[PDB]
């Protein structure tokens, strides 16, 4: 038996990665390459729309617009669970891991009080895998996700610190059927990685929620998946696995029909998805 409704959200402080990014990374490398930045690169570059690492709106855009919240999204293509991004070279202007972007926000309250009535929404960890896979990060698996999970609890735990007392936290997506780790041969460690996230983070946040009166509700990605990967045509879904835009090794011309489509490219998910997504994230709250 489901159980009240949250009250309303007129605020959203997003914190994450490439799957809430609106137009941070692209600001920022932009920045970086202006500077001459060592190794920076324009992400996510010119097949991805406005800035979005896919051809529409994130997830937290639309549950924004679903919840009739205003939104600051802090995300940053890349950022990991601690300080810094998958893209290394970013490390030297900035620190747009998630422990990165909390300390930025903090930062920039100019000493006015958090706003005790802003959901304070986190998606993060994807990055942490990525980073492990394609530079073959030496610790097991079991102690990467020990370290997302300390990670995400270390930063809801500064937010509540600083006067936040609401927030929305996002499960690992489902890493397995993400056309890089399938083309990877990384199926059976992207399993055992999110699988070891998504049982530890809520009951690490179940604590820290009780101690400090936090309102504080979890978003199951991996079974809104499931329930979309399951039962496509249901949701207007044809192709599971293509991605729309292939970059990789090489971009190839865009599909005809990407509302039909799961993937945008090899990493995330289109607009489409992002829209399912992101009204399923609004569930929990009254508008
Ligand atoms: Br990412
Ligand atoms: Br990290
Ligand atoms: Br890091
Ligand atoms: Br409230
Ligand atoms: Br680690
Ligand atoms: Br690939
Ligand atoms: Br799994
Ligand atoms: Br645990």
């Amino acid at each position: 038996h489901t159980s009240p409704l949250l009250a309303p959200v007129r605020q959203i402080h997003a914190f994450g990665d490439s799957y809430s990014d609106n137009g941070e990374s692209q600001r920022l490398t932009r920045e970086m390459l202006a500077k001459g930045i060592a190794g920076a690169q324009a992400l996510p570059g010119e097949v991805y729309w406005q800035g979005r690492w896919s051809n529409g709106p994130t997830a937290v855009e639309v549950l924004a617009r679903q919840l009739g919240a205003q939104l600051a999204d802090h995300a940053v293509g890349g950022a990991k669970s601690g300080a810094d991004n998958y893209y290394g070279w970013m490390s030297a202007y900035r620190h747009t891991g998630l422990a990165g972007q909390v300390d930025a926000y903090l930062a920039t309250l100019d000493g006015k009080p958090v706003d005790g009535q802003a959901l304070h929404f986190i998606f993060v960890s994807a990055a942490d895998f990525f980073e492990h896979e394609d530079f073959a990060g030496e610790q097991p698996l079991e102690q990467l996700a020990g370290s997302s999970v300390a990670n995400i609890r270390a930063a809801v735990q500064r937010l509540g610190e600083a006067g936040a007392r609401r927030f929305l936290v996002v499960s690992s997506t489902d890493l397995s059927v993400v056309p890089a780790v399938v083309a990877g041969n990384r199926v059976e460690r992207a399993q055992r990685y999110l699988q070891a996230v998504n049982a530890s983070l809520p009951i690490q946040l179940a604590a820290l929620r009780k101690t400090r009166g936090l309102e504080l509700s979890w978003f199951d990605h991996l079974t809104f998946s499931r329930h979309l990967r399951r039962n496509p045509a249901r949701y207007g879904l044809v192709e599971l696995d293509a991605p729309c835009q292939p970059t990789q090794p090489s971009v190839r011309p865009a599909c005809a029909n990407p509302d039909q489509y799961y993937f945008w490219d090899e990493w995330h998910p289109t607009r489409r998805v992002h829209q399912l997504a992101g009204e399923a994230m609004a569930a929990r709250y009254a508008r």
